[PDB]
């Protein structure tokens, strides 16, 4: 029987669970999907309000784990893996295994470069450029039976609003797709997007892929998809509670449960350097494992083709302190009940465990807040490292890995997303790493939350670095990175970085005993609940000030190509953001927004968020669990 969990906060999290299913309220697709948010007119990751992620089904995961604990009934939970292996994780149809059996596990991938800037796109891909060897495809294919990868693909158009429609019919719905593919300057405004399933019906003459890639020939007709590892940990750990939950009442989640340790034994992909490069010595080609920085990396991407059988794989060589698991490398590595069928999954994982808590150490400012992250390969070509230039196992430190447009390391929501697994890790094991950790950064961020006598609130919203760690010595740990600083630009209430925020301190007070951490968590969430809640959750009025890119962001596109998305719009150089995205003029909030920009004004939203929230909503389900009094 489940331990008693506070009434007040049970409460609250079963009403956002009713709003959030609500019907009336839309939340989700037709098929049982959910949206990236209600609201359509939508820019920031993805960009378009009714295109979902793999964010999403992990929250979409954690919602309903949650409900089955206090519900007793799981088959929610069920749903969502069922939901999301019909449609985030690629098929049979969508990834043939006539092409991925044909995979080349000493040669994965032909080279390609990485470039600071969109207009130096299509990259040229270089044959007599080394790439590693690929040391667990035949520990996969062994336990599964199948060249196949188990893994979400990111981003998904749910209703086929772009038109590109299932493997090129152009109306079948959800759609797979794709966005980003030209370096660290191209941001959700730059981007051109394009299908997985590429069979040159779309776009230009070769479809979309000569916009990105070139070869020495002509282009085939092939698909490819990408993984967002953040994500699939997530779904990991959402899995994990609900197993958890599940027996505390007698009742089980075995499926979901074989699903998940599936697709943490494939998420071990996003352990090595893109092209296989030896960690700390990326001008070689790796040998196996000495290829691997046993970090969540950026993401890991497969392709093959369509009309002829190949494929590849990659890994990613960027790491970012935001993507980290902690938790779901303790629970791969440590359950049982998660044991990866693979030889390897569950020590490499117990590998992770260790060399994450590593990374996090290492990136711990002078004030307590996590720097960025690093690369094994400089500037994306795996050039010198600068002099001077701190590392990481050979892996150089970067302030803003991947994304600078903006820096994917000044939104404060990378903090508390990532650290809420380190007091997830430390609430269970009271591991002394997390603890160091959590200490330190408790404190900082606990000094930094500010509440308004009317009832309102502030946290960070955006943050700005100045140094950098100290080179990491394993024998020697935390030096306390003197010179390296983290400064708050502004502050903001967001609804969803407020909720993981409290989330985190919750768990961390839950362990610690900290009361301090423990009043702040429940002031946020009864001033969230009291002072921010509507008929559709909780909201507040914020301001989208890159909404002007909407008009005069231009988008690159290469001397003498010309093609056009699905509904005629025409891809040339010269056009800009809404060029290529002309239904968004048909949009309840196109007029409002515009008129806003003519009047020389900051456009305005009150968005509903899905993951945020969910956030919100697991915030009170924890809060009610861990004190329930
Ligand atoms: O870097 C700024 C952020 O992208 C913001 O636009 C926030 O959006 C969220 O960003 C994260 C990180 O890229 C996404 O994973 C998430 O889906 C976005 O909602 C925005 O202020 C809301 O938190
Ligand atoms: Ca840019």
């Amino acid at each position: 029987a489940s331990s008693p969990a506070n009434k007040v906060y049970q409460d609250r999290f079963e009403s956002m669970y009713s709003k959030i299913k609500d019907p009336a309220n839309g939340y989700f697709s037709e098929q049982g999907i959910p949206y990236h948010s209600i609201e359509t007119l939508m820019v920031e990751a993805p960009d378009y309000g009714h295109v979902t992620t793999s964010e999403a089904m992990s929250y979409y995961m954690w919602l309903e784990a949650m409900h089955g604990r206090f519900s007793g009934d799981f088959t929610g939970f069920d749903k969502s893996w069922s939901v999301t292996e019909q449609y985030l994780i690629p098929t049979e149809k969508d990834q043939p295994n006539t092409s991925m059996s044909r995979y080349d596990a000493n040669k994965p991938a032909t080279y390609a470069p990485e470039f600071q800037d969109p207009s130096k796109y299509p990259s040229p891909l270089d044959t007599s450029q080394p790439v590693g060897r690929d040391p667990i495809n035949s520990q996969l294919t062994s336990a599964y039976g199948t060249s196949m990868l188990y893994g979400m693909h990111w981003i998904l158009d749910v209703d086929n609003w772009y038109g590109f429609g299932a493997r090129a019919d152009g109306t079948s719905k959800p759609s797979y797709i794709n966005t980003f593919q030209r370096g660290e300057q191209e941001s959700t405004w730059e981007t051109i997007p394009q299908p997985c399933w590429d069979e040159h019906k779309f776009g230009g003459q070769y479809g979309f892929l000569d916009l990105f890639t070139k070869d020495t020939g002509t282009p085939a007709k092939q698909f490819k998809y990408t993984n967002a590892p953040d994500a699939d940990a997530r779904a990991v750990q959402a899995t994990y509670w609900a197993d958890q939950w599940a027996k505390e009442q007698g009742k089980s989640v075995s499926t979901s449960v074989g699903k998940a340790t599936k697709m943490g034994d494939y998420l071990r992909y996003s352990f090595f350097d893109k092209y296989f490069r030896k960690i700390g010595q990326p001008s070689q080609a790796g040998t196996g494992y000495d290829a691997a920085h046993y970090l969540l990396s950026w993401y890991y991407a497969w392709g093959g083709g369509i009309d002829s059988t190949w494929s590849w794989i990659i890994g990613s060589s960027h790491n970012h302190f935001g993507y980290q698991n902690p938790f779901a490398a303790w629970v791969l590595s440590t359950d049982a009940n998660f044991k990866p069928k693979s030889s390897n999954g569950a020590s490499d994982w117990a590998k992770s465990l260790d060399r994450q808590l590593e990374f996090y150490q290492w990136l711990q400012s002078a004030e307590g807040a996590i720097a960025g992250g690093a690369t094994n390969s400089w500037n994306g070509r795996y050039e010198a490292v600068p002099s001077g230039t701190s590392t990481f196992y050979g892996m150089g430190y970067v302030e803003n890995p991947v994304y600078a447009d903006p820096g994917s390391n000044t939104w404060f929501g990378m903090q508390v997303w990532s650290m809420q697994r380190v007091a997830e890790l430390y609430y269970k094991t009271g591991d002394a790493r997390a603890k160091k950790l959590l200490d330190k950064w408790a404190k900082w961020i606990n000094g930094e939350i500010k509440f308004n006598a009317d009832g309102t609130f502030q946290i960070p919203s955006t943050i700005d670095w100045e140094g950098q760690p100290d080179t990491w010595n394993p024998t020697q740990g935390y030096t306390g990175n003197a010179n390296l600083h983290v400064k708050v630009v502004n502050y903001g209430t967001d609804l969803g970085c407020a909720s993981s925020l409290a989330n985190t301190l919750t768990y961390y007070a839950a362990k610690s005993g900290d009361e301090t951490s423990r009043q702040n968590a429940q002031k946020l969430l009864d001033a969230m609940w009291n002072n921010y809640s509507d008929s559709k959750g909780i909201s507040t009025v914020e301001q989208r000030g890159d909404y002007h890119r909407f008009l005069d962001q231009e988008v690159f596109v290469p001397a003498g190509w010309t093609g056009k998305m699905p509904n005629g719009d025409v891809i040339k150089s010269g056009v800009k953001f809404i060029d290529i995205r002309s239904k968004y003029k048909q949009d309840p909030e196109w007029q409002t927004m515009v008129a806003a920009l003519q009047a020389g004004q900051v456009p305005t939203q009150r968005l509903h968020r899905f993951w945020a929230q969910s956030e919100f909503a697991v915030a009170n389900g924890v809060y009610a669990i861990l004190f329930p009094d």
